[PDB]
């Protein structure tokens, strides 16, 4: 298994083998969700179509994938001694909510997801991110997952936009694998959840398969009701709408 260079909330290869075991085989594989990028990885598309709500994870990919020396060089100069401790990591965390540089965000945005309260990625209603200090004894730089994520992404496309905009770039060999933000056991809501199902629905029609992982619950196995269901042991379901 290749790590994915950042922490993501949820952890995707906590269960990976199980998704490239349902996952149907294509040229292109399209993630609406693509999070930390534990699937992504870990396959061998041909291409790829990875979208994300989150701008500051887009931007950090698009320039990975762009200019992966130039920034492995400035990310790797904040993970020294003398930026090991609280009082830098409120420092660099104000200087990146100030920051308007779209590459200096990017490497700030590393240290603060390594260096950061559990690898969180929150923002307050200001829009800030507002993680705390982690306290980590020795947090690692992800040399190594940088620049395989960065060989990787060379047959990948970066967006910034809704699940509904991406899914809809799914065409004939395209393949979709849905991740989004588990269900109860701004914000993703229920609406969203099951508006999700319903586009799965759509893409199924045009021959497009699509794939969907989620805790398994009532409101799980209601919304993905049109899909072939398989638990997988709170549980965890995987939908898939095959044609
Ligand atoms: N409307 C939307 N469209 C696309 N991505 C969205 C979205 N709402 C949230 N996200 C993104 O969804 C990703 C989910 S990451 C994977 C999460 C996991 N299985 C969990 O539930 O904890 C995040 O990276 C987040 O930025």
């Amino acid at each position: 298994k290749n790590r994915a260079f950042l922490k993501w909330a949820g952890g995707k290869y906590p269960l990976l083998d199980d998704i490239k075991r349902h996952l149907p085989k294509g040229e292109c594989l399209v993630e609406p969700f693509v999070g930390a990028g534990s699937v992504f990885l870990n396959t061998d598309f041909s291409r790829y179509i990875l979208a994300d709500i989150n701008s500051d994870l887009i931007s950090l990919y698009n320039i990975v994938k762009m200019r992966t020396d130039e920034y492995v060089q400035a990310a790797r100069e904040l993970f020294v001694p003398e930026t090991n401790c609280a009082e830098v990591y409120y420092q660099f965390r104000e200087e990146f909510n100030k920051s308007q540089d779209p590459f200096r965000r990017a490497v700030l945005f590393l240290y603060l997801n390594r260096y950061g309260y559990n690898g969180l990625c929150r923002y307050n209603l200001r829009g800030e991110f507002n993680v705390p200090f982690g306290r980590y004894k020795k947090p690692y730089f992800p040399e190594a997952e940088l620049y395989h994520f960065a060989e990787k992404a060379q047959n990948a496309f970066f967006y910034c936009e809704s699940y509904a905009d991406s899914m809809a770039r799914a065409d004939d060999a395209s393949v979709v694998y849905c991740d989004p933000p588990y269900a109860p056991l701004n914000s993703f809501t229920l609406e969203q959840q099951a508006h999700l199902a319903e586009i799965a629905e759509g893409l199924v029609e045009r021959h497009i398969p699509v794939l969907i992982s989620n805790h398994d619950t009532m409101l799980t196995r209601e919304w993905y009701q049109r899909a072939k269901l398989h638990v997988v042991k709170v549980d965890e379901l995987l939908a898939l709408y095959k044609p």
